[PDB]
């Protein structure tokens, strides 16, 4: 558990995802409105999955060594298993808020799976120059997602209840800003060019992970948008 200088950030991350899961679970009790239940279920699952994968990194299961640049490099592969299942759920929270059509949802979840799966391939690739080829396909998939969130969602939200429009626009903005930092941390951290050491990279991903999952949920689940309009 100790011996790895990043361990303090993995321990903190685990604690914050556990506490976030327990909070949403308790808040979610008794909610009867069928629409709100769907938002509670999706949004509580996100930190529950991330809690289990942070714990696996803490205990050292979610780590493997990958040779490249003539050295053995520690790669936390458990990050991608986490993101494979949590990032489509976050996009589903947004798409259900604006009642997106089924074709649009499919396009978003599919592009997201491509983004995370090519990120994983790049992380495990042993030929140094090819890691950046995968990084660029993965980043291209993420630019399609952000485009849909602005031209495919923002246009629909504005034709809906004001409480829905308002909450979507805050969540959309939060999403665009936090998600776009991820490819940058990868590129300058241990998986890429290696300018930032692993212990600081782990700190940066931990602040982004907690903000984009627990912070995101705090904003959505206090809104009136998730309830049906009723007397
Ligand atoms: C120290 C605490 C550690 C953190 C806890 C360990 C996390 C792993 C455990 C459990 C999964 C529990 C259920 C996760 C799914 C919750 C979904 C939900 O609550 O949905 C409510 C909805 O309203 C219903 O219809
Ligand atoms: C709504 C969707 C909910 C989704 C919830 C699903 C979460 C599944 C989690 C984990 C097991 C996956 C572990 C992958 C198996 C790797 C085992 C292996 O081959 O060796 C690794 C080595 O033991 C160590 O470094
Ligand atoms: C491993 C990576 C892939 C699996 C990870 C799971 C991620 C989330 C699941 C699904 C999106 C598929 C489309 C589901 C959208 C349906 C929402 C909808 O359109 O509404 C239908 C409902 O009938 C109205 O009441
Ligand atoms: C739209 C929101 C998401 C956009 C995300 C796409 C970001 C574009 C990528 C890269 C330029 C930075 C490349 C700089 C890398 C040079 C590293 C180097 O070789 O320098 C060694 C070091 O500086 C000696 O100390
Ligand atoms: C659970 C939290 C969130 C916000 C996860 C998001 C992760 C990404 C947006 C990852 C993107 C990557 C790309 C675009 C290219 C480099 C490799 C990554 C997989 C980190």
């Amino acid at each position: 558990a100790t011996g790895r200088p990043e361990w303090i950030w993995l321990a903190l991350g685990t604690a914050l995802m556990g506490l976030g899961t327990l909070y949403f679970l308790v808040k979610g009790m008794g909610v009867s409105d069928p629409d709100a239940k769907k938002f509670y279920a999706i949004t509580t699952l996100v930190p529950a999955i991330a809690f289990t994968m942070y714990l696996s990194m803490l205990l050292g299961y979610g780590l493997t060594m990958v040779p490249f640049g003539g050295e053995q490099n520690p790669i936390y592969w458990a990050r991608y298993a986490d993101w494979l299942f949590t990032t489509p759920l976050l996009l589903l929270d947004l798409a259900l808020l604006v009642d997106a059509d089924q074709g649009t949802i499919l396009a978003l979840v599919g592009a997201d799976g491509i983004m995370i799966g090519t990120g994983l391939v790049g992380a495990l690739t042993k030929v140094y120059s090819y890691r950046f080829v995968w990084w660029a396909i993965s980043t291209a998939a993420m630019l399609y997602i952000l485009y849909v969130l602005f031209f495919g969602f923002t246009s629909k939200a504005e034709s809906m209840r004001p409480e829905v429009a308002s909450t979507f626009k805050v969540l959309r903005n939060v999403t665009v800003v936090l998600w776009s930092a991820y490819p940058v941390v990868w590129l300058i951290g241990s998986e890429g060019a290696g300018i930032v050491p692993l212990n600081i990279e782990t700190l940066l991903f931990m602040v982004l992970d907690v903000s984009a999952k627990v912070g995101f949920g705090l904003i959505l689940l206090r809104s009136r948008a998730i309830f049906g309009e009723a007397e």
